[PDB]
């Protein structure tokens, strides 16, 4: 959907990346160099995620588990274990 400064100020559903062009997505055009909001480089140094720290993104191929930690794989990305940016699903 539309998002960010070029798409009426919306943040993407499921805390996905918003590209500098105002569209939501999950891939390098959305999340890498041409990312505006919730970009892969925005993950915290301590890797925390979730509402308590303002719902930061996670890096490339990492998900936000329901425990509040970014990381890769089934513990972090498989449904039930993942709260947002869920991968192995
Ligand atoms: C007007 C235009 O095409 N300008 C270019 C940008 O729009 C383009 O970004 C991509 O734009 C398309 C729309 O043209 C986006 O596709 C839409 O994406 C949403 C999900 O986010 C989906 O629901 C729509 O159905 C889909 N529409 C179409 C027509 O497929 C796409 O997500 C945008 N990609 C990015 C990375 O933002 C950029 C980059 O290609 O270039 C402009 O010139």
């Amino acid at each position: 959907q539309r998002c960010g400064s070029q798409g009426g100020g919306a943040t993407c559903p499921g805390l996905r990346c918003c590209s500098i062009w105002g569209w939501c997505g999950d891939s390098e055009p959305y999340c890498g160099r041409t990312c505006e909001n919730k970009c892969w480089s925005g993950e915290r140094s301590d890797h925390r995620c979730g509402a308590a720290v303002g719902n930061p993104p996670c890096g490339q191929d990492r998900c936000c588990s329901v425990h509040g930690w970014c990381g890769g794989g089934n513990d972090y990305c498989s449904g039930g274990k993942c709260q947002y940016r869920c991968s192995s699903s």
